[PDB]
């Protein structure tokens, strides 16, 4: 408790002139005595963070210039801390169901965590995903290095992928309705695209889909009992 | 040329399995022979060039597994490089008019010569840009690291910043129709945003603009003779 109030007060001072720690101080012990689920410190120009406040359930740290994080309480439900510089995360807590990341420079996750429902992570350096866990529903990547991907859970219901270099993509479970994969090296497509719910969103515009994939896909697609989903593609 | 044929010949016999180097040589031989004025070695898994015919006037290369470029001839007029893993870019000819080479890992841009018209770069490492050339007419550099902008030149019609860390944005010319500036960290707007045609596209959505830049702006723009462009932005 006055744990806390040492360590924080010790970071206090050791600042960076433009770092906001002054104001970041009193959000942080204010957060602590009145025991709130949200501490925010978003857009306060902090280069490090001090130990956390172990009972919050959401983390806001946008817009600021860390490199690090410090480890995670275990009651952690979301956390936003897209628009930083951080080069990698700490262990997730058990409770993580949202986690945005996006615009770092991470270049590999840590373990993803079973509760976890919404990973949003573009603009960062990923090569590789670690194992999706059962229950996510969104996931974002755009925008990194990805060479290929790990298989979907089955509840997956948005998968943004655009501007990587995958070259295969894994079958896409039915659960699927929003799958955005332009600018990829795909020259096949998985067949369980085409038995994908008829109002699902498919984009695969800017990928090398090679003569034979499209010429199957205009068989049946224009077939006339098709009921699988429109898919956006483009040639040139 | 003589020169040319060895070069390639050796580069060819010179190469990990992945790489489609015959091919290559292939294009590269015809292109030699027939004087085209395309080279394009686009999507052969290429991780080296060897020198390049020198009298072609586009060079086509985007999807590769390139992490330097060779030296570029001097009639080169248009470079497609996107999608590769280049590190840096060489010296640029002094003929190039259009540069796309989104999606590497490029830190920092060469000197850009005078008549180039046309820049993307966007989904980049760029901390910095090099000072803008007097024609440039597009430039797109979303997804980078960018914390500040060289003054724009007075032809630029198209800009695309979204995603970088700007806090200050300079002056925007008259000449500018489309300014795609979400998510960075603008808190005010310049005043010559408000002096665009009234038909320009302006996007500021994602900026922690101030509570005085919003009640500015809503104060000019309802006004009865306002001008100006109609500008999107966000709360929240």
């Amino acid at each position: 408790n006055e744990f806390y109030l040492k360590t924080w007060s010790e970071w206090e001072k050791n600042g960076t002139p433009g770092e906001q720690r002054n104001i970041a101080f009193n959000r942080l012990k204010i957060c602590l005595q009145n025991q709130e689920a949200e501490l925010n410190l978003s857009e306060l120009d902090l280069k490090t963070l001090p130990d956390l406040p172990p009972q919050i359930t959401t983390l806001e740290i946008r817009k600021n210039l860390l490199t690090h994080l410090p480890d995670l309480p275990p009651m952690l439900k979301v956390i936003h801390a897209q628009f930083n510089q951080l080069e990698s995360l700490p262990a997730l807590p058990e409770t993580l169901e949202e986690l945005n990341a996006g615009d770092n420079k991470i270049k590999e996750l840590p373990f993803l965590p079973e509760n976890l429902t919404h990973l949003r992570v573009h603009n960062n350096r990923l090569h590789i995903l670690p194992l999706l866990p059962p229950e996510l529903k969104l996931l974002v990547v755009s925008g990194n290095r990805l060479d290929s991907i790990p298989p979907f859970p089955d509840k997956l219901e948005g998968l943004a992928l655009a501007n990587n270099f995958i070259e295969q993509l894994p079958e896409l479970p039915f659960s699927m309705n929003r799958a955005v994969l332009m600018n990829n090296n795909l020259t096949t497509l998985p067949e369980s695209v085409l038995r994908l719910a008829q109002n699902a969103f498919v984009n695969v515009a800017g990928n090398p889909l090679s003569g034979h994939t499209m010429r199957t896909l205009q068989q049946i697609t224009t077939g006339p009992d098709y009921s699988g989903p429109r898919i956006f593609f483009s040639m040139g």
